[PDB]
């Protein structure tokens, strides 16, 4: 019986003397057994004794520290066992995973300790989890930049901040695995729960393993989220619009749309309708021009480096080479202008609208009918669906090393592929997805102003007629609006500043309208802005430019990971 640990590390600051100075490890099913000290060298002798589980927040940046120690006393990476050393599993982008450590057999069984994120499972910081889930919390934190040199003693205070953050991620997993959500991921978590409603016999009958080269096909129709900003109110700043959201996305989709599922028929050029295989997956051949009035579809995401979704108004002069659903397709052929038109060959799909209703419904149920706890580990199960569907190909990941001047180093290792769930579930959940929105913000192409997969910014406080039938504060799928604001300012996707209108608070500030309103709250959306420098937007500071050096980042130095300060700017 494996045991389960939550842990945690306290480290200095200081990139010539990084170390863990405080330490702590809980046992998640017993909250008595705990220890914490001020020795790395302590807390990994025990690691290499305990034979168990263990959990780190955020383990990208315990990690660092755990392979530097591992490096320096006779251990190296290995693919897979070997006694004496330990496998990995972080990303190509440097997503933490796993750190499995081996000591070898004894009569047949090995003996190790594994340590996985935590962060995996309950996606949100520690002070977070604990306000939803309504777990006790101590107020402030260690003074993390006081000094503390070799010898330190924790004192009493520092030492019941780091029992309480263990603790509460202790009383998170316990209550999640006391549900039977006992994965690695919050994803698998809901795959398992699926899995458990529809039966392993169903579920590997419907979603059958493609080939290598047909989930290949597949994924060249695959596309993310719709965000996309009218250039026509780029950078410059508006005033009075609102803004619309879809309520629950993604299992609205899943709830009601045609699905694909089984083993796909592959066909020759243009597509015919078939009542048993009624979606498909078309490769095209054709030159376009986005029509006016029309906004982009056609897409271009996640390039080599930095994405930025880019979508294409003209093939300009060369023939373009798509793979697109039904759902894309027929939405491209309405907004564009098409030319030359080459039907290749595509793929034929058997489809139905009841795989998702039963796991919905048990769900949904005990999301509206819990609190806390139990009602944040619902929505998890409802959201993390769908990206277990939508997921990437190879394995291929970092493989770290210890480097002569102490800090640890990463290469590219061996390519490694793993097995698709159903890829062109992912296709075509993301296809009506955006569906959804595109056909909604089209709908008001006079008002439009951004979209984000989920929602829409339009000018003006009325609620577009064209709208009116399909908004809902609460009805799955249907659009609520969420917010009225009195000026904006949208410089690039993802990237805006709003006004907004708060209710008068009975105690508590909410969403309000141009008439019943107390408050104006700013508010600013920006890709990898913090909260300590969102607290310097003003708007007419808030255009490309604006740049301050007070975003930490990690950086590997001898002994681990330290935060440093990088210059932040809005390009
Ligand atoms: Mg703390």
């Amino acid at each position: 019986p494996r045991k389960m640990y939550s842990c945690a590390f306290e480290t200095t600051t200081k990139v010539e003397d990084c170390r863990v100075w405080a330490y702590g490890y809980m046992n998640i099913e017993d909250h008595s057994e705990y220890k914490i000290g001020n020795s790395l060298d302590e807390f990994m002798a025990w690691v290499l004794k305990v034979q168990a589980d263990l959990y780190f927040h955020n383990l990208k940046f315990a990690g660092a520290f755990i392979i530097n120690w591992l490096e320096r006393n006779g251990f190296k990476w290995s693919a897979d066992g070997l006694p004496n050393t330990y496998n990995t599993i972080i990303s190509r982008m440097g997503q933490w995973y796993m750190i499995d450590i081996c000591l070898g057999y004894k009569g047949k069984r090995k003996i190790h300790t594994v340590i996985y994120d935590s962060l995996k499972k309950l996606p949100f910081p520690v002070k977070k989890i604990a306000k939803d889930f309504k777990l006790t919390v101590l107020k402030g934190d260690i003074d993390y930049h006081k000094e503390r040199p070799v010898g330190y003693k924790i004192t009493p205070e520092e030492y019941a901040y780091i029992k309480n953050d263990i603790q509460i991620i202790a009383e998170a997993l316990l209550i999640q695995f006391k549900q039977g959500l006992d994965r690695m991921t919050a994803g698998s978590d809901s795959l398992k729960g699926f899995k458990d409603i529809i039966t392993t016999k169903k579920f590997k009958k419907v979603f059958p393993t493609l080939s290598l080269g047909l989930d290949k096909e597949v994924r060249y129709a695959y596309r993310g989220g719709f965000t996309w900003l009218n250039d026509r109110f780029k950078e410059k700043e508006i005033g009075e619009g609102m803004v619309f959201d879809v309520n629950s996305l993604y299992p609205a989709q899943m709830y009601s749309r045609l699905l694909p599922y089984g083993e796909p028929i592959v066909f020759e050029g243009k597509y015919v309708w078939d009542e048993d295989y009624p979606l498909h997956i078309q490769h095209i051949r054709c030159e376009f021009e986005l029509k006016e009035g029309y906004i982009p579809t056609i897409q271009i995401k996640r390039s080599r480096f930095y994405k930025g979704n880019e979508y294409l108004k003209s093939s300009g002069g060369e023939i373009a080479d798509l793979w697109l659903s039904n759902v894309d397709l027929e939405l491209m052929k309405e907004h564009y202008d098409l030319y030359n038109v080459e039907y290749i060959s595509g793929l034929k799909f058997k489809a139905t609208t009841g795989l998702f209703k039963d796991f919905i419904d048990k769900w949904t149920y005990i999301k509206t009918t819990s609190e806390g706890a139990i009602k944040q580990l619902a929505k998890l199960m409802l959201n993390s669906l769908y990206g277990k569907f939508a997921s990437n190909p190879d394995v291929t990941g970092k493989v770290p090393y210890l480097k002569e001047n102490g800090a640890l180093g990463f290469r590219l290792g061996e390519e490694e592929t793993k097995d698709p769930v159903y890829t062109p579930m992912g296709v075509f959940i993301t296809a009506w997805a955006r569906y959804t929105t595109i056909t909604a913000a089209q709908a008001c192409y006079d008002r439009i102003i951004y979209c984000d997969t989920d929602s829409i910014h339009l000018t003006g406080t009325e609620i577009p007629d064209v709208i009116k039938d399909i908004v809902d504060p609460k009805k799955l799928g249907y659009w609520a609006h969420e917010s009225t604001f009195k000026r904006a300012k949208y410089l690039r996707q993802k990237t805006y500043i709003q006004d907004i209108y708060m209710k008068e608070v009975d105690g508590k500030l909410v969403e309000g309208s141009p008439d019943d309103y107390t408050d104006i709250k700013f508010s600013v959306k920006c890709a990898g802005m913090t909260d300590k420098i969102k607290k310097e937007v003003t708007f007419e500071n808030f255009k490309v430019g604006f740049s301050r050096k007070m975003k930490p980042k990690p950086v590997q130095v001898p002994g681990g990971v330290v935060l440093v300060d990088d210059t932040f700017t809005i390009k």
